[PDB]
């Protein structure tokens, strides 16, 4: 198998993801991120979620190009964190 | 010879930096980024410059962590790109 991303689904079939709880220690590579995100969207399309929501604290912020690369884009952001989407269906 | 930022005077006093002009071909490595943007800083409070606001388009995002570890914050994130601060007068 691959990467537990640890999603949170919520109530409008969308799907929220928090580093601070996928990387508590902020040890996680960003290139091993990206790979496990990517196999994470394909999963989360595939059951029909309509989003998928990154909350990304601002020192992990090595995480937000291999999201962009795969389609997220800024929601907006704190001036400690941001948060990024991707629109499924 | 420090790095040259190619920061831009706004009308208060504050410099922008802008990845879009300091590394349009994408291939400025985040350390050496870092680096730069640490004695630029420098310079810049020497001379009493008002603040420094980044603009990171988001594919160089690389970029943020880097300036976050010197004291910089997100002020505003739409979109394709995003914005960073750090106020200089103390």
């Amino acid at each position: 198998q691959s990467m537990d991303l640890q999603g949170e689904l919520d109530r409008f079939g969308g799907i929220s993801v928090r580093l601070a709880r996928l990387d508590a220690l902020d040890r996680l590579d960003a290139a091993a991120f990206q790979k496990g995100l990517q196999a994470a969207v394909q999963q989360w399309r595939s059951e029909g979620r309509t989003a998928v929501w990154l909350h990304i604290p601002i020192l992990q912020s090595r995480f937000i190009a291999p999201a962009a690369s795969l389609g997220f884009c800024f929601h907006h952001a704190e001036s400690d964190s941001s948060t990024l989407t991707l629109w499924l269906r």
